[PDB]
């Protein structure tokens, strides 16, 4: 198979605040749906709570050391089990949050990263990643507009 991480980062690699995403960027949410639809998505229990409902058209796999509390999604207790629950698929999408990104980054072949030109009070950060290990294979910058209040750049990195 192949493991990919997808995330949106504000300044200083901030990805969250008090278990929430403090911004609204509809173009980035559309990019997220386009790149995760019809794929399995792995997330940690905190991120499941922040989303609050299953993502439709995706197999939702939740990592937690505690028993599952919702039969609409798949609960797993380890990284190995999470990967196995995905089945034989071309690409597995890991959708955070911080503690989960840390664990899957050494396994990942691709990073789908949105860089948001926004300064945000945050407590959760994307993991420190060594830039030499990665090559940029796609980059697309967008200015702010009437629907998206900050400029942003989509990037796909591939492990060298
Ligand atoms: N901007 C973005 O792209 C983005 C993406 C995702 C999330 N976020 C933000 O990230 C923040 C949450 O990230 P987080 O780091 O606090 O928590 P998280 O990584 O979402 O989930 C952490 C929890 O997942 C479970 N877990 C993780 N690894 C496990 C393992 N190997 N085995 C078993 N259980 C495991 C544990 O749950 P138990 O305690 O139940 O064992 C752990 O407490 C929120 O602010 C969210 O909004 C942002
Ligand atoms: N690039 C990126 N941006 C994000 O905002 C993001 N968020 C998470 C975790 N949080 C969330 C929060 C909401 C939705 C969500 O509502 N998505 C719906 C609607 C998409 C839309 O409205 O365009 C979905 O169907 O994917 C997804 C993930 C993980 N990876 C990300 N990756």
């Amino acid at each position: 198979h192949m493991i990919s991480l997808i995330a949106a980062l504000a300044v200083d690699r901030v990805i969250g605040m008090e278990n929430a995403m403090p911004w609204n960027l509809p173009a980035d949410l559309a990019w997220f749906k386009r790149n995760t639809l019809n794929k399995p998505v792995i997330m940690g229990r905190h991120t499941w709570e922040s989303i609050g409902r299953p993502l439709p058209g995706r197999k939702n796999i939740i990592l937690s050391s505690q028993p599952g509390t919702d039969d609409r999604v798949t609960w797993v207790k380890s990284v190995d089990e999470a990967i196995a629950a995905c089945g034989d698929v071309p690409e597995i999408m890991v959708i955070g949050g911080g503690r989960v990104y840390e664990q899957f980054l050494p396994k990942a072949q691709k990073l789908y990263l949105t860089h948001i030109d926004a300064e945000v009070e945050g407590d959760t950060h994307f993991p420190d990643y060594e830039p030499d290990d990665w090559e940029s294979v796609f980059s697309e910058f967008h200015d702010a507009d009437a629907q998206n209040s900050h400029s942003y750049c989509f990037e796909i990195l591939e492990r060298r």
